[PDB]
């Protein structure tokens, strides 16, 4: 019932994402200067580096922010994909599962210790 062990457990989680090759695509922003039109279709642009980051800084307050943020680079690849069939975006298909496999414990198990905390 640790209402803090998310913040390590999704340091750890980035730290095996930023580890996979899948990933690459996703570590810094996307480039504008090889994808000019990017603010055209993608309102709020998200990468893990910035994730990591905003987490490090101590401003997420829940792993839920946490994986509404992940979630963002995913949607952000499937809006911006011209094909389902692309690279990167086949690449996010991957990642996400992966991510979406360890973020449901860490969800579960700060839900779970806030409902003790207010039991
Ligand atoms: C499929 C996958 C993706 C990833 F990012 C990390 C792992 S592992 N072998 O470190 O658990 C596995
Ligand atoms: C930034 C980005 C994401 C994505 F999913 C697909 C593309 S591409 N190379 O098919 O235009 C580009």
């Amino acid at each position: 019932y640790d209402i803090q062990a998310w913040k390590k457990q999704c340091e750890e989680l980035l730290n095996l994402i930023f580890q996979c090759e899948d990933s690459e695509p996703f570590r810094q922003p996307v480039d504008l200067l090889e994808y000019p039109d990017y603010r055209d279709i993608i309102d709020t642009p998200m990468d893990f580096a910035t994730v990591r980051e905003t987490l490090e800084a101590g401003n997420y307050e829940s792993p839920m922010e946490l994986c509404k943020d992940v979630r963002l680079i995913f949607s952000n690849s499937k809006a911006y994909t011209p094909s389902k069939r692309s690279r990167i975006y086949s690449m996010s298909l991957r990642l996400s599962a992966f991510f979406e496999e360890h973020i449901s414990s860490v969800l579960s198990d700060y839900k779970s210790a806030l409902r003790f905390h207010k039991r």
